[PDB]
């Protein structure tokens, strides 16, 4: 596998994957529990700008 | 090409990509004509998760 | 990384990336300001084909 | 790792790796429980035609 | 193979590699029928720069 | 290059590459201003384990 | 596909994949119609060395 | 070259590639003088499972 | 990911990654539990040769 | 090294690198002593098509 | 991008691609401003050796 | 081997690997006989800034 999940996202340091810091959704990761890598951004940006257009 | 179609999907070998055998949707791939790889699921899962949020 | 933006899109020659011919949607890259590569088409086809499908 | 098991075999969606459907060999994957990818077929073909010749 | 033709040039999508639309020189590839990728420019520029010298 | 700084390090979202929040050392990345990727840890752990041993 | 057939075998220049010249074994590729590359040899030797051992 | 011999097996530390130790096969690499890597094991497993099937 | 742990280290088959055999340092991996690949030696040697010089 | 000479050229089987069979140039490798791979062909074709033209 | 400029040439470290230090042709790379890698020499060699010979 | 020594270090043009010019220590590569690539500095800098924390 050329590109794996850990090529695409890093586990959030702030909320350590929980998506919420003590009741409140976590601001570092937008409630995702995960932060994008350069590679993940690259892929997501491409799809977003080209998908269905 | 780092990541080709054949790295994402396997042509279902029963119906040879058709999706049907003699009219009846193929009993292996079950329509899709294609079966996803670990790598294909990774990408799709990543996008499904992060797209538009 | 393994696959960058430049592996996925080329800068369109007609509009030079602006996507617009002084007001009018550029007819070459169809507004995008960019043209997809084999690799970019592969990714985008896969995602459109299987996303939420 | 360059080329993983998942790059070579996909799990069979009919029998989910069991190789059998209610006693009899699974007709999708032909009893193997697994379906080869283009990459897998490539390696195997090469070996089959050249090994011990 | 590591570097294929499709990694080096894009089929000009406007004319399907003809370089001409309805008698007219196609504006998206400039008659060439093909647009160079970042990768293709790199190799070509590198050979341009160092070959015979 | 096959492995760039951004393949190894991600920018710290909490401190924005500063390493400090209001003077006190930043808790999320523990002083660095940067969070390591799976690839970054793979590399770093290998080196720490075998270096000068 | 990280390693293709053409990464493994080259088409024979003497017999263009036929394996015989005039009816007699083709002395260039010794009947095979194909020549192994360094990569092909590597895989073949590895497998021949370890298989069933 | 995508996958080398050294990607597939490591030189045994006890017998430095020779198969024997003072006469009898080496207690570590069991005669082979080499130790398989994750990658080499993967290939060999795959071939043993599907070859002549 | 481009370079994984198993691309750098091989799990020692004489001691199952433990390091010690029946209390004594293992003759294969020399107590480490792990044997380095050519890839792993190349990184290590590069770092030990250039680090802090 | 991503692509080596062995990935580009194979040794000629008829002349075994000599480029000459009994005084007269080798009709197989046209005297070069070497045969191109698909990768070598694609690289060479690209450069010839685009080099300062 | 499989093979980048940086993979082919190194910026001469004393002059920073300038080719000159204070008017005088740079002693280190003496002119080019750049030093070829093994990878760069391999492609260049190949092209020089095979281009319309 | 994804990343070899020749992807990290380049032979110094001035001292041709010897690190020395007629006794006088080489100023191009400051004694080392080798110049680092962009890839080589990436890894060395990453290791230097994170090692021992
Ligand atoms: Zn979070
Ligand atoms: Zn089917
Ligand atoms: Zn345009
Ligand atoms: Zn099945
Ligand atoms: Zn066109
Ligand atoms: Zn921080
Ligand atoms: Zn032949
Ligand atoms: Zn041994
Ligand atoms: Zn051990
Ligand atoms: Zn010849
Ligand atoms: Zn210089
Ligand atoms: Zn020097």
């Amino acid at each position: 596998m050329v590109i794996a999940t850990d090529d695409l996202e890093v586990a959030c340091p702030k909320c350590e994957r929980a998506g919420e810091i003590e009741g409140t959704p976590c601001p570092a990761c937008s409630g995702k529990g995960v932060i994008l890598t350069a590679q993940g951004y690259t892929l997501l940006d491409f799809i977003q700008k080209h998908l269905n257009k």
